[PDB]
């Protein structure tokens, strides 16, 4: 029995109900070999009190448990397996923890219905992330359309195709893939703010996402809302947005904390490293999982009415870097990029930070892309005042054309070739 | 609801069943835009005994109705569309309710080695807007078995990676099509694994007939110790049509389609013989299907089998146009790989490649340098016996038809960054 918004009138209302389910989830997690072996020899705690001194697991935890160290039901209760890389990471579910992911990420505030129809366009492969989207639109009913992505039958080109001919009124993908498609919707002589009457809401993650580039990729496919989640390939979906746009934790489903790597000290609220605990995860139960993400969790109320904390992703802990005499963040570079008017059509861009100069690059039109490059350098000079070099670049130089226009079909392999085939397509790949 | 093994004990049972089943499945084809262009003004089939004036459904039509003109029932009530892309033009639409969805996991889920909750079952197909990947996975959550979603040409997901799965999880269960089979086994050999010995948890491998012939799937089985390599037959569209029994045959799944042989050269239908595939399933709602041609070869048989599945059995043959001459005889593809894989299977002879020219058939394949000049010589002496056909046959080191890094890369999956730092390569963006 999985609490719904509703159900808690006050942070104290819902602090009881996860107080409530922590022994559960302590004695769960205790019958994985992981925290058997962390507690060895050792009292193991057992209270919703004992919780306030229950050491992090942090992802190289994870790892060095390849494949089921953390697995604390029988295999015969696993409904699926899932890696993600970057060494593999290994997480898995039975199907009750398949009902509370699925309904985490369904906590969208544009909702999910059976007349909807949602273009799945994550991956497949090993990792959760397209199965959790796919799972979410079945529990609601909407007509789910498997995009898939890093797939060769999927190129950007096809997905354009699907978008316009199934009349898709819903996306998942992450927010650079959203101005790939646009850039695709483009090469195909298609409008993405005008030729997609049917779209009505695209759903993406915290990919640090800036408000500024947030709107901006609203606005490239015509004011259409981008609903913003944060989730992590190992948790599924942790916060989602409101109408208001704070992204606001699920902390009826999840213990959510702060933790500060100088002090060592975990808080409720502020600035520091997200750490998680979620309630509602039979097969691979997480205590105090160190996400090694910087957030920021504040406890305002927010104007939505949900009573739930929000949090703001500020990136993965050490994307700061310094030149001349200021610190350069990723998330303060693209607010300055997607500041410029969206006239000027930049939406792909990279920098290097160099001690002594900051190097960035963009592909534009040749109509503005000077211009924007001086507009771009004024901004840095206005509001970071670091040296920098700055590249306008043709179009297609970081985002190949062939990529957005390339049609590529899965053929079945063929042995025997007649004369005027081309017999190297026997050649086998994947 | 749907009938299930043991709900009949006689032919006479089972057509009971269909033809009991066929007034409602008619009534519902004819909701789709298609069906109802087909009897505009005219008078509409309404009983079992009309059935037997319809007219073929082609693929042709399937890729004409692009997207939704077969479409019977409201959006609402689509869990799931799918397509497929031919050699060019548009794509093949498809889509099912969530009931629809149980019929086709329950067909694919009919395997003589069972599937159970102690499984780790690898589906190592596509899940790109294909079907392929989704059914094996709804027929594996059905039995409870754990779903491990390898996907198939993801980059997410390469051979050394499928490997290491296949060992480290002790995965039971395998999905992929015939080819895959023996790349999965070249890449666990390029791991220093013993496809026929490393892997003691594997225990059946599910495939489709890629036109596969019993020799060639016997050597499968061989290559990874004798493990069942379990075919099916089915398409895009249909799903899982028919399955193998224990005996080697397949069995068709008559309790949930009309299954009839047709014959070109004279217009009609047969329930058995020798003719081209045609099916009518008959739970089906959101898609219906009239006696769709899948227009391959095949022949029906209603002699019963030991195996117990009261269900007549069909062989595939083949599709027509697969007819190439070399000197005076003609070579197809699956005669060429019953000779190929007749070698001893001590020469590790997996991959081939063959074209076929008026005086002769260039043949090709990849071997060690120990086995390599013998294979060569065998099949050209299995070519004279066999074909009597002009050849040329030149052995290839390994690495060849199928380049060593597919076996091996390792290919991550990151993310998108923008601001690098200065040691980092920025050209990923
Ligand atoms: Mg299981
Ligand atoms: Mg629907
Ligand atoms: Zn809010
Ligand atoms: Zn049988």
């Amino acid at each position: 029995s999985r609490p719904e918004p509703g159900d808690w009138s006050s942070p104290a209302e819902l602090a009881e109900l996860q107080r409530a389910r922590l022994p559960q989830v302590i004695a769960q997690a205790l019958r994985s070999p992981f925290y058997a072996a962390r507690y060895e020899g050792r009292t193991p705690p057992r209270t919703a009190d004992d919780f306030a001194g229950v050491e992090l697991t942090t992802k190289q935890d994870l790892r060095d448990q390849y494949p089921f160290g953390m697995l604390a039901v029988e295999r015969e209760r696993l409904a699926t397996y899932h890696e993600s890389s970057g060494d593999p990471t290994a997480s898995y579910y039975t199907q009750e923890d398949w009902t509370d992911l699925a309904e985490r990420f369904a906590r969208k505030w544009t909702g999910i219905h059976p007349s909807d129809t949602f273009l799945v366009r994550t991956p497949y492969g090993l990792v959760i992330t397209g199965h959790l989207a796919q799972a979410a639109g079945r529990l609601r009913g909407a007509t789910v359309v498997p995009g898939d992505a890093r797939s060769l039958a999927t190129p950007l080109s096809r997905m354009v195709r699907v978008l316009k001919s199934l009349d898709v009124t819903l996306t998942w993908c992450n927010p650079t893939e959203i101005t790939m498609l646009a850039a695709a919707a483009k090469a195909a002589g298609l409008r993405p703010d005008r030729d997609f009457p049917a779209l009505r809401a695209m759903f993406t993650a915290a990919e640090p996402l800036t408000e500024v580039r947030r709107r901006r990729l609203s606005e490239i496919w015509g004011g259409v809302p981008v609903v913003e989640e944060y989730g992590s390939t190992e948790t599924g979906t942790i916060a989602g947005q409101c109408p208001e746009g704070r992204m606001h934790l699920w902390a009826d489903r999840a213990v959510f904390e702060v933790y500060d790597p100088a002090t060592g000290e975990l808080s409720e609220a502020g600035r520091g490293q997200m750490v998680v605990t979620p309630l509602y995860r039979d097969a691979m139960p997480l205590l105090r999982y160190n996400l090694a993400d910087e957030v920021e969790v504040s406890t305002d109320p927010c104007p939505c009415g949900w009573l739930l904390p929000t949090v703001t992703v500020l990136g993965r802990a050490g994307t700061e870097h310094t030149v001349g005499s200021a610190t350069v963040t990723q998330q303060r570079l693209e607010e300055l990029v997607f500041s410029l008017p969206a006239a000027y059509e930049v939406m792909f861009w990279r920098a290097k930070a160099h001690p002594d100069v900051l190097h960035l690059q963009f592909e534009a039109p040749d109509a503005t892309r000077e211009q924007a490059a001086k507009e771009l350098g004024a901004a840095l000079d206005r509001e970071l005042g670091v040296p920098h070099r700055i590249e306008g670049l043709p179009l297609g130089t970081l985002v190949p054309t062939e990529a957005l226009t390339a049609r590529r079909d899965i053929l079945k392999a063929r042995y025997l070739f007649a004369e005027g085939e081309d017999w190297d397509k026997a050649i086998m790949y994947f």
